[PDB]
Formats: C-alpha cells, sequence, structure tokens
C-alpha cells in the first residue's frame, strides 16, 4: 500500500490518512532564527541504562530495534514532558545520497539520515492506548551526518544482512542506545505526529540539535536494505523520509540560548 514511490509516495498519503493535511503534522523544517528559547522547559532526563532490546525487524518502510516496554526502564522524562516516556523502539530514516535523508530540516538543510527513538506516555497503560491521545507520544529525533564512524551504531549495521528484505526479523539483544546520542543534549520541540501512516497527531517532538557523525560506509549499508519482500523485484529501502509539512499554529521551542 502506501510507500515511498512515486505511486504511493507522501503526496498519496493523505487520499487513505486525510490527517495527512491536518493541523499538527511532521516533520517540519525548524527555522532556528524564530525559535524562542523556553525557560519553562525543565531539564531532559533520557535513562537509557536499563534498556533490554529485543530484536530487529525490516517491516517494509524502515528498520526498528524493539525493546521490552514491560516494566520500568529505558525512560524520557523532562523537557516540555510531563511524566514517564517509555523507550518501545527506534528507527532511521535516510536517502539515496549523503545530501538528503533527514525528516526534519534545520533552516532548509537536509542531514543524510534522522534517527527517531519511540516512548509512549505511562499514563495510557501501552502504545495502543497512547496512540489514542495527544500527548500520548514522545519522540526523540537525532541527526545523522557522514564523516567519522559510530562505534555504537555498528551493531546494528552488521546485523542488517539478515533483514535485508520486508518481514525478516532477527534477535537483537543487549543492544545499548545510549552509544547512539551525541554529546549535548540542547534540543528543539514542538507538537506534532507520526511520520508515516497513519500519521497520527500524538506526538511531543524532541529534535536535538547537535548531530551524530556516522561513516559512509555504515550509511551505505543502511541503502542495501530492501522495500521488498524476498523474492519480489528488488527496490532499494532509501528516501524513505516524508518532507517538511506546513507549521500552521505551532511554535518552536528551544532549550539553550
Ligand atoms: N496512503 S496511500 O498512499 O494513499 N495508500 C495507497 C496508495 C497507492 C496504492 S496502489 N498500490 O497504487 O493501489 C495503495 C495504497
Ligand atoms: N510490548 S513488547 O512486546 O515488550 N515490545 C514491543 C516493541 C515494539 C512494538 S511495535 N510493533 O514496534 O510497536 C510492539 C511491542
Ligand atoms: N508504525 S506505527 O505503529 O504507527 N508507529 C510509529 C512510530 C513512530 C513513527 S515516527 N516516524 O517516529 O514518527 C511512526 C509510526
Ligand atoms: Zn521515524
Amino acid at each position: 500500500h502506501w510507500g515511498y514511490g512515486k505511486h504511493n509516495g507522501p503526496e498519496h498519503w493523505h487520499k487513505d490518512f486525510p490527517i495527512a493535511k491536518g493541523e499538527r503534522q511532521s516533520p517540519v523544517d525548524i527555522d532556528t532564527h524564530t525559535a524562542k528559547y523556553d525557560p519553562s522547559l525543565k531539564p531532559l532526563s533520557v535513562s537509557y541504562d536499563q534498556a533490554t532490546s529485543l530484536r530487529i525487524l525490516n517491516n517494509g518502510h524502515a528498520f526498528n530495534v524493539e525493546f521490552d516496554d514491560s516494566q520500568d526502564k529505558a525512560v524520557l522524562k523532562g523537557g516540555p514532558l510531563d511524566g514517564t516516556y517509555r523507550l518501545i523502539q527506534f528507527h532511521f530514516h535516510w536517502g539515496s545520497l549523503d545530501g538528503q535523508g533527514s525528516e526534519h530540516t534545520v533552516d532548509k538543510k537536509k542531514y543524510a539520515a534522522e534517527l527517531h527513538l519511540v516512548h509512549w506516555n505511562t499514563k495510557y497503560g501501552d502504545f495502543g492506548k497512547a496512540v489514542q491521545q495527544p500527548d500520548g507520544l514522545a519522540v526523540l529525533g537525532i541527526f545523522l551526518k557522514v564523516g567519522s564512524a559510530k562505534p555504537g551504531l555498528q551493531k546494528v549495521v552488521d546485523v542488517l544482512d539478515s533483514i535485508k528484505t520486508k518481514g525478516k526479523s532477527a534477535d537483537f539483544t543487549n543492544f545499548d542506545p545510549r552509544g547512539l546520542l551525541p554529546e549535548s543534549l540542547d534540543y528543539w520541540t514542538y507538537p506534532g505526529s507520526l511520520t508515516t501512516p497513519p500519521l497520527l497527531e500524538c506526538v511531543t517532538w524532541i529534535v536535538l540539535k547537535e548531530p551524530i557523525s556516522v561513516s559512509s560506509e555504515q550509511v551505505l549499508k543502511f541503502r542495501k536494505l530492501n522495500f521488498n519482500g524476498e523474492g519480489e523485484p528488488e527496490e532499494l529501502m532509501v528516501d524513505n523520509w516524508r518532507p517538511a509539512q506546513p507549521l500552521k499554529n505551532r511554535q518552536i521551542k528551544a532549550s539553550f540560548k
């Protein structure tokens, strides 16, 4: 069905998911000069010391590293968030070339890729119930640029050959997501949505200002994945990003001055 091709890409999504033209859609361009420092923001807290990864899956749109979220582990709190949000999975969006790939942009600049660490508000019980609330999710977005290799990303890169096609999964335990974070937690935040259908508007976006560096070799392996399932014509999993959407009645807040 929906995808990133000419006949099922972002421009077509609204037909089956009308919210695609909603009032708080993501991603968006982050105009750094218009963004305003917000003193009401509390310190951001990323506590992944107890994170328990379980599996990695090629879902035909990207690959998800899934976590066991049945217990109070790997949580995000503070910042613009009220309460605790639990990590359920992370994935990336990337391009066919280093010059594009990210969903959010900074002053219209597109990064090579973008990491999304997905969390759900614990007050709602689980992910399913959370996506029915305006503040059900919190996604920590991190930009990727091509340069030095990111050591903490290699284990992910080396398992991709086992989940080349749609529907394939593989055991992926003991992966520490702390190895994917930049040094600084400075960020921009705004109310948005999921960037892929169903495009639900339940996300508080927290996009870090400092990008992490990954090597050309690492991202090239991302590009070897397939959108298609085994035995079908090969279509490389590249450019699986949605372009910036209208900001509409929203303001982007900065955690730094
Ligand atoms: N969300 S959407 O992009 O409109 N969904 C969609 C778009 C195109 C087709 S198809 N394969 O052309 O019939 C099927 C589903
Ligand atoms: N809830 S869990 O079984 O521990 N883990 C889990 C992790 C990820 C997803 S999903 N399908 O990515 O939303 C669903 C469940
Ligand atoms: N695929 S889903 O079950 O709706 N969950 C989901 C989770 C996160 C995002 S995103 N790209 O981080 O906005 C999009 C969809
Ligand atoms: Zn995403």
